[PDB]
Parts: C-alpha cells; sequence; structure tokens
C-alpha cells in the first residue's frame, strides 16, 4: 500500500543524446499529449495512497507517467527514441494491466494513445 521511490529521471553516467526524434517527442509528441484534457491523470506517477489503489504496485512493476518522461526529455535522459517510446507504450499498458476494460482511466488511455500513434507514424528520419 506504500509508494514506492519514483523512476529514474537523472543519471550523470547514462550515456545522453539530443537526437531530432527526441526532439520531436518532446515539442510534438509529449507536447500533445500533455495538453491533452484526459492527460491530468498521466501526469505524475500514480500515487497509491492518495488514490487508494493499495494493490497497484503489486501487479504493476515498471511504473511510468507523463511527469517522468518529461523530466528524462528535457534533462536529455535518453540516448534513442525508442527508449522514450518504449516509457510511453509501458505507460499505456500499465493501465490496461491494471484496470478494467471501459473504465474511465483505460478510454483517457486509449484517446491518448491513439494521437501517440498517430504522432509515431510520422517520427522524422534520423539525422
Ligand atoms: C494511471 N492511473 C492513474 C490514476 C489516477 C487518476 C486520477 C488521479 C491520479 N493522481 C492525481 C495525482 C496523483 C495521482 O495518482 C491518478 C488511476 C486512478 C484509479 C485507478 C487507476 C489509475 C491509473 O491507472
Amino acid at each position: 500500500s506504500m509508494n514506492p521511490p519514483p523512476p529514474e529521471t537523472s543519471n550523470p553516467n547514462k550515456p545522453k543524446r539530443q537526437t531530432n526524434q527526441l526532439q520531436y517527442l518532446l515539442r510534438v509528441v509529449l507536447k500533445t499529449l500533455w495538453k491533452h484534457q484526459f492527460a491530468w491523470p498521466f501526469q505524475q506517477p500514480v500515487d497509491a495512497v492518495k488514490l487508494n489503489l493499495p494493490d497497484y504496485y503489486k501487479i504493476i512493476k515498471t511504473p511510468m507517467d507523463m511527469g517522468t518522461i518529461k523530466k528524462r526529455l528535457e534533462n536529455n535522459y535518453y540516448w534513442n527514441a525508442q527508449e522514450c517510446i518504449q516509457d510511453f507504450n509501458t505507460m499505456f499498458t500499465n493501465c490496461y494491466i491494471y484496470n478494467k476494460p471501459g473504465d474511465d482511466i483505460v478510454l483517457m488511455a486509449e484517446a491518448l494513445e491513439k494521437l501517440f500513434l498517430q504522432k509515431i507514424n510520422e517520427l522524422p528520419t534520423e539525422e
């Protein structure tokens, strides 16, 4: 029932890049999802204490959220776009794993994921 530490957003010994694809993931993908009317449950780690979800971190062992992704992008945490795309996919998948089909949170994830897929469909060619 307690919260775990959040995912890492800083690691000075992890090698970093700022590729044109990563810039797109920030300027296009994250900004589009962040401003969406359904973004708010995804803008920070799930607070299992405040939300009374004592089993959330029993079931979800790879937590991820847009607040974390935003920090990772703004602090140039990633080497490549695939790492960040995997973070978005982890976020969506966690929601579908934990919750029931048709729950409000699942509908919200599905709306965000539809936009995510549209934006990643036009991920620019590297350099
Ligand atoms: C991804 N996610 C998110 C929420 C969820 C909804 C609303 C609000 C917040 N907030 C606000 C600040 C801290 C916080 O946790 C999380 C949620 C709630 C119930 C069941 C499942 C989920 C879920 O799967």
